[PDB]
């Protein structure tokens, strides 16, 4: 009937997930346990597209509101990925952030990164998408591409930036970054 992804990805939502909100939650395990909401289990390309299209625009939700796409329903914990890293993308307008999200998700879930960068290795298991507004940029959206190995971030950063340029985004439309685990 429909076309299976290489792996199903579980989609969850953590509302207004901020560092000073885990102040209300003293521990990470219990903050997630209580706040995370399950949204869907993407098995196919058809399921993928309807989910991506149905997603309520990140900036509209509260500051810190994250969407987690976790390969084979893995726990998106830094703890789970010790030799890893997370490639960051900040998108200044909500308009560009749609095009950007569509690229980064199609590259991850569609195994684009896997066969274009990792030579077959499934290095990416988590993609987080959250609202991170500034007094400066209030429509700001952040994408995190989680890696199992930091050796690859050196190659994920030019690949994602090149893809985003091809997707229509200028250099003022986004900023690439990294955060070690
Ligand atoms: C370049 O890299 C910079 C830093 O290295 C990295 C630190 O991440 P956070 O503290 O945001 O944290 P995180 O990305 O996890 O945010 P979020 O998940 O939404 O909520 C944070 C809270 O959630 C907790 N948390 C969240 N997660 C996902 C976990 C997890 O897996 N394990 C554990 N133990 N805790 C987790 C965390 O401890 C904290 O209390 O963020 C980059 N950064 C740079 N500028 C900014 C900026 N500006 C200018 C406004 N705002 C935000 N991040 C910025």
């Amino acid at each position: 009937t429909a076309h299976a992804l290489k792996d199903p990805w579980f989609l969850s939502y953590i509302p207004q997930l901020t560092p000073d909100t885990v102040k209300y939650d003293f521990d990470w395990n219990k903050a997630k346990q209580a706040l995370q909401q399950p949204l869907d289990y993407i098995r196919t390309v058809e399921e993928f597209w309807s989910t991506i299209n149905s997603l309520p625009k990140l900036h509209q939700l509260g500051n810190g509101s994250t969407f987690i796409f976790a390969r084979n329903n893995v726990d998106a914990s830094y703890e789970a990925f010790p030799n890893g890293t997370r490639v960051l993308v900040d998108l200044y307008k909500a308009s560009v952030a749609e095009k950007g999200m569509d690229f980064v998700l199609s590259s991850v879930l569609g195994e684009g990164l896997t066969y274009d960068v990792f030579n077959g290795k499934k290095v990416c298991d988590v993609v987080r998408l959250s609202s991170r507004p500034n007094q400066e940029s209030p429509e700001l959206v952040r994408l995190e591409v989680w890696l199992s190995d930091q050796l690859y971030a050196k190659d994920v950063i030019p690949y994602i930036r090149k893809g985003l340029n091809e997707a229509g985004l200028s250099f003022t439309d986004f900023i690439m970054g990294e955060s070690t685990f």
